[PDB]
């Protein structure tokens, strides 16, 4: 899960500032639930720091990483006060899958007793049996339930079969990986190679940041295959390298980071960066616009709460920079280019899973009023089964918080392989989806800690809104409604606020609701998402059986489970279909129905009266209130809304 | 809602040889609206039964029909044995989707409290709060919250303020029409023309049955225009039989007279005319409307699915060359063809029927197929252009959504083509071409052998769009051979009624069951889950198998009740992935699964088949399943609550 190594180099750090870095990094990478930490270092006490290269120490422990560090400080014959001009350090915390959760089985893995390799790794090797089987009639023995175990080792077989006593630490590595498959992100570590780092991925993140205050020899690292060659300060050797697996145990200490791609074999040596591949390509080292403070609760008890109630800025970043409200203009720079061959397309095809794909659902009609285009809405996984046929004029949007969902990603390189022009809606800097993609946009609604989609969903909600404003903009008899989107976004980061300062009347309905095991959302046209989305986060959140219900299909078998008894949400507002949603309410109360509707501003039991905005944005406000009641059930029922289930 | 009027002209019966006629005749639509029923009859206690025409009789009950027939008799002031030699008997159920189902709210309403003129409604008037405010100013007091009423007080309204002292009964609904707006199938009665009845329509069935052991006097009536009538020659013994539908006819003759909008029939001195045709014979055997050995409409109907399905292929699936042959579509194959999409739009398990085979189309025509439910499709405005072929899935062919999306769909120029089970409905008489499932008639509020059918009738299709490609003949071999052997197999998935019967003890006490598939058995969960909503009231819902890891799965616990339907087809190893998830979650899930296919101790095993048919096997344990847990819940799965079959209005 989590990957984390600091190299400093002709910086000189005590032992105890080395691994106050490494847990910190831990505790960035550290999510709610798990359970294995770890963290390699070098041992030995000899108060001259080039002596103690030779034994590589690990401090390995199940449970939280305060646990880990309590064992750090906890070290009889060990002193945090030795400096080391040149050290590295490699960490991980886990959520223990494959074995059982354990010391031994926690990360990092050793190639044998004496540590001599050792490496810390995101994912799973698939052919991890037969290589097991391979080293161990070559004498290895194994003490681990893991997969991990074996890249230790045969990292260390590569060693001790090599040809000249000089083959490179990225030689071994390369050998290493050519026989391993399945997906990987590794650091490694050895005492063969002191100060050296080795890091490689294959579908699975990992990235360099790097820190110095002297000038870099360069801002693109080309590829070295099988001058200003590699990064290396230019002044003087100090430099800090921090690899990861997120940058969110990067951002405090460094914005400039580089990331890998798949194959790519990254080594420091001497203090300096170079990626080599077996295959003028190159890396670039690129300024995150992240900042600490926006992976922090802040003030608030969770995550879910913070994301929640920070949606009025969360939309505001969405869209800054891209709306100018004093022209009607709208402006999604990584699509200036291909919007006139988007316009040329026959077909608007949106690609996504779970809340991804309801924010589809929750634009698919405006998409059509302003496109004029066909709009298809897919499951990724259900479009993967069937096959779906793709065309070369179609384009393919493909909506992704994390921008890794396998199936997501793997509809994108479907339509790529069909010639089809895609595009990423996403919210991570290097991710797989924002990268092949032909070209995308980065939501821009900060780093998502929590564990359900809360501000993405909305922001996804106004990029594709921003998206459609930019496909009519030459259309004289749209301007009018162009122009009352606009002044609708422009309102809405205020009329969020308003739906949150209605969060008292939400814990209400939450206590009505208490214990109650089911509950129906009943919506129609705009807010068909809004239900959707509402049942599935009070699934994910609350444990209760909550389902969207699409109004209109009431009379075709479901109402039948409405009573006086079966709780019921219905979500009416005041746009065209106003008068149809008036009719479903009359069969619900017909039938002894006593529900709680989300109505407009102004329109049975208890009424959630949100704001009025423009007919094509009121889902936003509308789900908010749906967000709000799954996150005070769960706190009810004594949940860590924080704390995932799913696993 | 139904409607069932009886007009025995020189015919004489008994006053309980009338009223058991209009009951019987709404026991053969109650199954179309069943929250209220009433009648319309003579009253006065006179031999001459001359005298007893001016004397209307209301009998409006809350509740199905067995309330209404228990409601006209026992009664300590209608004498059933006064002999009627002319006399008009009107009845109507009624599907209260509003309101309180009231006796006051059902029909026949009344124009005053006299009773002048009555007049059953099937339909909507999206003008009657317009209509309403006009009567009350003349002099009208209004009782009812229903839209009917506004028909009442609307047809005395011109009554009292005709031209002529005989001014003919159509012209009085003539003049009511006009100012009637939506849709409405009418059939009138009053004093001041006893024994007449007016039966006029507009975007709603109505036709009339006439059985005479004499000769009838032609066999097209003439429209006329404000030798002409249909009418026994020599004597006068005719018996006319109203009606909404053919059910409630057929028992008593197969002649019936299919009207048309605006035609304005009448029968006066019992001769039919129409105002402003072609007597026909039904081509419907009473059996197909009876239960027969089953205990339910529904039973019968999954049990008889080996048959229905044979008659969907009967004359159009030749296995010998391995041809298919749909005579609605011989000639348009060729330029739906050359058409760039496909588009399924329907309700509910008509909507299921296009996702259940939206794969295999996409397969054998090459072409992007959309599957849209029709209420959405209309709320959204969706695109539609002039070559697209639109597909309209619709059992009854009538239900509104649909048909309001096939006009949308020609008046952008697309290519329409009607799915149905209903010959002359307005789906299939609208639509360019289309095909009949010809599945027989469903009585059951939930379908059952229509969704096969329908199943079955889009795969035909397929089969035919790609009778020219080289490269698809073995896959075409292989899906006919399945066909084939499809009415087998089905009663192989029968003969496991016990076993189901057997489950259904196992879940009947629970509140919820989630029931998860993908691919071609996506539709099967969501077609399963819809069934056990209707007719037993559990909260079950489908699940798609691939989103379960995106968040539902944090449902699944020990107490929660799962159905899996795992299938050996392309995502056996995917549905293997999702069934250990389920388990890691401490769930205990009921696998459908192929009899070739484990920790599951709780299996249901269905034969093998082609995997693009498969779908019609894994969803009839699910029709069992749903039968068995509403009997053990003690409900009638005939009439589930809150709903009526077919939604032919808002
Ligand atoms: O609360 C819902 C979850 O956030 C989940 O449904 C998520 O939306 C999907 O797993 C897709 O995630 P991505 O947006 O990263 O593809
Ligand atoms: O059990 C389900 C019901 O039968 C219902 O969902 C029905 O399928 C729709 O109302 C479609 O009706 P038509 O097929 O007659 O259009």
């Amino acid at each position: 899960c989590g990957i984390f190594a600091y190299l400093n180099y002709h910086v000189p750090r005590t032992r105890r500032e080395i691994l106050e870095t490494l847990i910190k990094g831990l505790q960035r990478l550290e999510y709610r639930g798990y359970d294995s930490a770890g963290v390699g270092f070098d041992g030995g006490n000899d108060k001259d720091w080039e002596a103690n290269a030779c034994k590589i120490q690990l401090i390995k422990k199940k449970g939280k990483v305060k646990a880990l560090d309590e064992e750090v400080h906890k070290q009889q014959d060990m002193d945090l006060d030795i400096e080391f001009d040149v050290h590295l350090g490699i960490a991980h915390t886990r959520w223990a899958t494959h074995g059982e959760p354990s010391p031994v089985n926690s990360h990092p893995q050793r190639s044998d007793k004496n540590n001599e390799f050792i490496v810390i790794h995101n994912g799973i090797i698939t052919n991890y049996k037969d290589l097991k089987k391979f080293l161990e009639s070559k004498g290895y023995d194994f003490e681990s339930e893991t997969d991990t175990e074996t890249i230790a080792k045969l990292v260390k077989y590569m060693y001790d079969n090599r040809e000249s006593q000089d083959t490179s630490f990225t030689t071994l590595v390369e050998r290493v990986i050519q026989q391993l498959e399945g997906a990987f992100a590794l650091v490694f570590k050895s005492v063969h190679f002191p100060g050296q780092a080795v890091g490689t991925r294959r579908g699975s993140p990992l990235l360099i940041g790097v820190r110095s205050e002297h000038k870099l020899s360069t801002d693109h690292i080309p590829i070295l295959y099988r001058s200003t060659t590699c990064l290396f300060p230019v002044e003087e050797k100090a430099v800090e390298y921090y690899f990861a697996s997120d940058a969110s145990a990067v951002i405090e200490h460094t914005n400039r980071v580089i990331f890998l791609e798949d194959d790519d074999v990254a080594a420091v040596v001497d203090g300096r960066l170079s990626i080599h591949r077996i295959k003028h390509p190159g890396r670039a080292v690129q300024t995150l616009q992240m900042e600490l403070q926006q992976i922090m609760k802040g003030n608030f008890s969770s995550f879910m709460q913070k994301e929640i109630f920070e949606q009025p800025e969360s939309v505001v970043n969405t869209m800054r920079g891209r709306v100018n409200f004093d022209d009607y203009t709208v402006n999604l720079g990584g699509l200036k280019d291909h919007i006139k061959e988007i316009q040329r397309c026959r077909r608007l095809i949106l690609i996504a899973c779970g809340t991804s794909y309801h924010a589809g659902v929750a634009t698919r009609q405006v998409l059509e009023e302003l496109t004029e285009l066909p709009v298809m809405v897919e499951l990724a996984s259900d479009f993967l089964d069937r096959n779906t046929p793709v065309f070369r004029d179609d384009v393919c949007f493909f909506l992704s918080q994390s921008g890794e969902t396998a199936d997501t990603l793997m509809g994108l390189r479907y339509c790529k392989e069909r010639g089809a022009l895609t595009v990423g809606i996403t919210n991570t800097v290097g991710s797989s989806i924002s990268r092949e993609t032909d070209c995308g946009v980065h939501i821009n609604a900060g780093p998502e800690i929590g564990v359900a989609s809360t501000k993405a969903y909305t922001s996804q909600f106004v990029s594709l809104v921003m998206f459609a404003l930019m496909m009519c903009d030459d259309r004289i008899s749209m301007q009018e409604r162009r122009k009352e989107i606009m002044l609708g976004l422009k309102r809405l980061p205020d009329l969020i606020k308003e739906v949150l300062s209605m969060d008292d009347e939400i814990q209400k309905l939450a206590t009505e609701l208490y214990h109650q095991k089911s509950v129906l959302i009943m919506g129609r046209g705009y807010h068909y998402a809004t239900c959707l989305e509402g049942a599935l986060k009070i699934k994910e959140i609350t444990y209760m059986h909550s389902e969207g219900i699409l109004a209109g299909e009431l009379k075709h078998g479901p109402l039948a489970l409405v009573d006086k008894l079966m709780p019921v949400i219905m979500i009416i507002m005041r746009d065209h279909t106003y008068a149809k949603c008036q009719n479903a309410l009359q069969q619900v109360v017909a039938r002894q129905g006593r529900p709680v509707v989300i109505c407009d501003k102004e329109d049975t039991k208890r009424t959630i009266k949100v704001p009025h905005s423009v007919d094509c944005l009121q889902g936003i406000l509308s789900v908010i209130p749906l967000q709000l009641l799954a996150f005070h059930l769960a706190v009810l029922r004594g949940y860590d809304v924080d704390f995932p289930r799913n696993l």
